[PDB]
RNA sequence: AAC
């Protein structure tokens, strides 16, 4: 986790809009929350927990 | 640990919710309960919702 | 575990269920069977399916 | 229960050389006989031995 | 483990990757760092990719 | 226990193998090495291919 | 939701 956790608790922090690709294609925008092992919290309109075995990439939008 | 509580005020509280399927099918009902690798999704009855299978889980 | 009663319940009262698989496909039939990673599928055949590749089980 | 189920199915299947369908995620239809197994892969022989991951598979089955 | 030494070595050098996920897609710019389930690829941004999403790695 | 003995008989013979992606996509070379997670196939290039993206290797 |  020296990596993942860094890098999504700085999203989380500043409050940066990200952009979650899921593995089907999908993408997903909003604000990270918070996250877990296995799920992060993503908030735009309401907050939805999305699945890490799901997502193929996060990046600032 | 995030994904407990998240379930648990969802099942508790008997918000109904949208689960959406790795291949884009979005279900709905209410969880009726949950363990490490499924969700009991009830309308009429359950279904049991393996969570290898979920992209996201958001209220209504 | 959640499984084995959801499971059990269905494989003993030999009902009708819809298992959906991640890649959209619905297969019916009874339950004859499983264990941890496998469910055994009964209609005109009985096939062996992975429980990594079901999304949902869902009684008729 | 473990591989109560699992193991069974695949040695008859194995012992007695049924020639099986397995059927991938992808929706590809591989068939042959299946020649051994371990905890991760299945080897299916048709004209050659191919080794298929379990991971991969969705459905196996008597053809 | 491979993946450490292959990884760093396209690190250590600059090459321009191309990542191909499972899905089809290709991702392509130089490998920033990765631990134990993620790479981070930088081109114009800096994006996680978590290894469960990838097929494979290769010079582009 | 299968699949090492499977897998290092490719390598130490330098036997061309077809592995085949879970998208269906096919790639070609021989093993140069591989581990709990990946094998690295060599072609005109090098790339490592994760195991989990694998449905199939067969010798080409 | 590809009996």
């Amino acid at each position: 986790q020296s990596l993942q956790d860094p890098f999504l608790n700085a999203l989380r922090r500043e409050r940066v809009p990200v952009s979650i690709y899921l593995v089907n294609g999908i993408k997903l925008q909003g604000q990270i929350e918070s996250f877990d092992q296995f799920v992060i919290l993503l908030k735009n309109t309401v907050s939805q927990m999305v699945y890490k075995h799901a997502i193929s990439t996060v990046v600032p939008s």
